């Protein structure tokens, strides 16, 4: 059996959720997202892989008196978006980029109910920022910045030890995108990847290195 959903406190008002899925050719894959609390309201930064774990995650916070105000998905793959359909059935607002929703639609998947377009977007003004660094892991991948805590959720874009599945990646653009990300958040206290442990801003440097290598390798 797969490991259970985990929820762990990372900082004041910031929790990491980890869910697990068997993915062909990789075996058991962990996926980290966040829950961010603003007063008595909770925001999901990426859904778990499944509806089941999305329900478990929501239930946990609601039973502790936090109202789920919305989710945002950092890219179209189902490790960030698998719970959108269940959230929509419960009338909890879901958010994704215009490009992410276009890629969901193209793949015949449920879309987020709200979309945003542009390089920067405030999900919650002065608290939860979204930034598009450019194509990398996928054409649509965005990151989420919490300015009060100096925490960056890098999602599946942050790849310190190797780039992973390149099926939907843009390996030519990833170094440029990673350099932009490094330049913007070099002062981050914590960087949270989807698929490896939380670190500091060096994860931005290591990601840039791994992208520059992959592009070289591909020739
Ligand atoms: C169905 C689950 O979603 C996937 O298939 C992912 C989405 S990031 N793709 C893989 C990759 O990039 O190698 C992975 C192992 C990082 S998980
Ligand atoms: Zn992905
Ligand atoms: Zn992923």
């Amino acid at each position: 059996s797969l490991p259970d959903l985990k929820i762990e406190k990372l900082d004041e008002g910031v929790y990491v959720h980890t869910s697990f899925e068997e993915v062909n050719g990789w075996g058991v894959v962990p996926k980290h997202g966040l829950v961010v609390l603003v007063n008595a309201e909770a925001y999901l930064i990426d859904t778990p892989f499944t509806a089941k774990d999305t329900e478990k995650l929501v239930t946990w916070f609601v039973e502790r008196g936090y109202k789920i105000k919305g989710s945002i998905s950092s890219h179209f793959h189902s490790d960030s978006t698998g719970g959108i359909e269940w959230l929509n059935s419960r009338s909890i607002p879901t958010y994704a980029s215009e490009l992410t929703n276009e890629l969901l639609k193209k793949d015949g998947k449920v879309q987020a109910t709200n979309s945003f377009s542009g390089v920067n977007y405030w999900l919650v003004k002065n608290k939860i920022e979204v930034f598009y660094p450019g194509p990398g892991h996928t054409p649509d991948n965005v990151v989420v910045w919490l300015p009060e805590r100096k925490i960056l959720f890098g999602g599946c874009f942050i790849k310190p030890y190797g780039l992973g599945n390149l099926g939907d990646a843009n390996i030519e653009a990833w170094p440029k995108s990673a350099k932009l990300l490094k330049s913007k958040y070099g002062k981050a206290k914590l960087v949270v990847p989807s698929h490896s442990e939380v670190g500091d801003a060096s994860l931005l440097k290591l990601t840039l290195e791994q992208a520059v290598k992959g592009l070289n390798e591909s020739k």
